[PDB]
């Protein structure tokens, strides 16, 4: 039990990190120190230290040789073990005077920790004059991403999350979203597992970013509504945000970050940047305070013509490492208005006279079927109008009209308006005799009483009198919330 040995583990700035936390890809150093050799010691013929480096610890031959003057460094890549042998020069010093005790020099293993949520344990062995050895104490350090970490109570999985909500805070993931509506996306910068992190300066300078890969074909950003707040409800000011249509069209700096994180957007994307890496680090990262980003995005009007699916996903890049969030999907309903020409004013009757020549002075009806708003939608109905621009040369608006439910409508109070029910009393009409047009509008009140889980569809009949012999056409435009749909 002669020279006691002692291993120490420090980060790239020499801070003792034993039993603490450090970022993935962080440089971790091993100091294999030994106590001063006593007086009466035999000449030291051999001084060997053997370190079986831990799993997932990448050895850096170059740096350790540089950081281990006085020792010949050898490495067994096969067993990931490194060996240090005191040079001839170094030994002479251990023998300069045996009658006295002499302090020693120590080797330093330099390398990086490569895995998330892993524990890296370490000890080394000292053998002197191939006669006796001492196994050293074990030291350790963990990386973020490991729940139930007895050393870092706040540690857990690194996982950003994304969620879609409507204006009233209701979660609308997977639901149908009317064209023109807004997606109030809530992104979470998952920072809690970083609490009490002891990473070095180089590591903290690899920056902090948050990316949102948004469907640029279906949505357009409303970056003016972007809002960033932390877990404590306070506004965040150190984060700037920008967007690019595609990697190539982005600042070389951004391409490099996204590249080293293994993140490759599908086209255009929104990226958030921490302006002062250090300030951000001391304020939110090592304090474990999660950030909340709200990035509203509106569904382009053309989506309502074609219909279709659009999905959203985010990423967060901490200390240069990237992590992806869950994917949120929504689909847009294809609002398809239709008009028919009928002699009856009964929702029941399916007979029409489409394409049939109508006799002079015939009182008929234009059946204006509104677009269908599918069940399980995301926002309330605030506008549902039928607009008809008839040809005054051929048709004279009679002055009468009726409106009917085309599907079973459900109210927020549970009442089910059975399909085919007259609903005229919830509408109003403003006619422009001059130009030859008419507009039937539902009362906003009534529309907002319909449950958002309910399907909705109406149709109206506008009585017309044929004042001239001939074939005339008409434009019927159905308006649903903030978008108009023709035909
Ligand atoms: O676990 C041991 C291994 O850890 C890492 O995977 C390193 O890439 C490799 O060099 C080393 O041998
Ligand atoms: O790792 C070898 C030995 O190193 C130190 O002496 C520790 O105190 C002891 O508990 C351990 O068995
Ligand atoms: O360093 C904190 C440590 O406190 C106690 O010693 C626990 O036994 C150990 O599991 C924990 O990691
Ligand atoms: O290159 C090492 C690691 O760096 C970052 O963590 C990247 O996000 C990851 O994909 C990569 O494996
Ligand atoms: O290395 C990248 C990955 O690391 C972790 O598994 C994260 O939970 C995951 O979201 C991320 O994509
Ligand atoms: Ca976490
Ligand atoms: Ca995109
Ligand atoms: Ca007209
Ligand atoms: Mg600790």
């Amino acid at each position: 039990v002669q020279p006691q040995v002692n291993k120490e583990i420090r980060n790239n700035n020499d801070i003792n990190i034993d039993r603490t936390l450090v970022a993935k890809q962080s440089v971790v150093k091993f100091q294999l120190k030994t106590a001063d050799l006593p007086a009466g010691r035999d000449e030291t013929t051999s001084f060997v230290l053997v370190d079986p480096l831990p799993s997932g610890y990448q050895f850096n031959p170059e740096a350790t040789k540089a950081a281990s003057p006085g020792f010949d460094v050898t490495y067994d890549n096969a067993t990931n073990t490194v060996t240090f042998k005191a040079t001839a020069a170094t030994l002479a010093t251990f023998n300069a005077d045996l009658t006295k005790s002499v302090a020693t020099i120590y080797p330093t293993v330099v390398g990086q920790v490569l895995n998330d949520g892993a524990t890296y344990k370490n000890n080394f062995t000292l053998t002197v004059n191939d006669a006796y050895g001492i196994k050293s104490n074990v030291v350790r350090v963990t990386t973020p991403g490991k729940p139930n970490d007895p050393d870092n109570p706040n540690n857990n999985y690194i996982k950003p999350t994304k969620v879609n909500k409507n204006e009233n805070g209701v979660v609308i993931d997977g639901k149908t979203v009317l064209a023109g509506s807004t997606n109030y996306y809530e992104l979470t910068w998952d920072l809690d597992q970083y609490k009490n992190d002891r990473s070095s300066a180089d590591t903290i300078q690899k920056g902090f970013y948050y990316v949102d890969d948004y469907p640029e074909e279906a949505l357009e950003l409303r970056q003016d509504l972007v809002k960033i707040t932390d877990a404590n409800g306070n506004e965040v000011t150190g984060v700037s945000v920008d967007n690019y249509t595609n990697l190539e069209a982005a600042p070389q700096e951004i391409r490099d970050v996204l590249s080293k994180a293994g993140i490759r957007p599908k086209g255009a994307f929104q990226i958030f940047r921490a302006d002062n890496p250090r300030e951000f680090y001391d304020t939110y990262v090592k304090t474990g305070i999660d950030l909340k980003i709200v990035s509203p995005m509106v569904v382009k009007k053309q989506m309502g013509q074609t219909g279709g699916s659009y999905e959203n996903q985010a990423y967060q890049i901490d200390f240069g490492n990237g992590y992806a969030s869950n994917i949120v999907i929504n689909n847009v309903p294809k609002i398809n208005p239709k008009k028919d020409v009928t002699l009856t004013l009964d929702p029941a009757d399916t007979n029409n006279v489409d394409g049939q020549t109508i006799p002079l002075n015939t009182v008929f009806n234009y059946r204006l079927i509104g677009g269908i708003i599918p069940a399980n939608h995301s926002e309330e109905l605030f506008k549902y109008n039928f607009y008809d621009d008839y040809d005054q040369t051929g048709d004279h608006y009679t002055g009468q009209y009726k409106v009917f439910a085309k599907v079973d409508i459900t109210l927020k109070n549970g009442v089910i308006i059975k399909s085919g029910t007259e609903l005229t009393q919830y509408t109003t009409a403003e006619v422009d005799t001059t130009k030859g047009a008419i507009t039937i509008k539902f009362k906003e009140a009534f529309l907002r009483s319909v449950s958002i889980d309910s399907a909705f569809q109406a149709e109206s009949y506008i009585q017309m009198k044929r004042i001239a012999v001939g074939t005339f056409e008409n434009t019927y435009i159905n308006t649903v919330n903030g978008v108009t749909y023709s035909s």
